[PDB]
DNA sequence: GCCACCGGTGGC
DNA sequence: GCCACCGGTGGC
């Protein structure tokens, strides 16, 4: 399989812009992980299989 | 080139 | 053995 992508429609997808306190919009220039309020609700399950 | 998922792992 | 952290890179 490949990589999972957002929903589109839990209300973290539906955010417009990013939330700027968190730990991941503080470190912008250092992270490659999402605002921790935009993560999709469905991703935050582990995959039900690895690649 | 950018966004950001996710396998791999160090420190506990 | 867990898991927060990271960084390579898939997908656009
Ligand atoms: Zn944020
Ligand atoms: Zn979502």
């Amino acid at each position: 399989n490949k990589k999972r992508k957002r929903c589109g429609v839990c209300v973290p997808c539906l955010r417009k812009e990013p939330c700027g306190a968190c730990y991941n919009c503080v470190n912008r220039s250092t992270s490659h992980q999402i605002c921790k309020m935009r993560k999709c609700e469905q991703l935050k399950k582990k995959r039900v299989v690895p690649m």
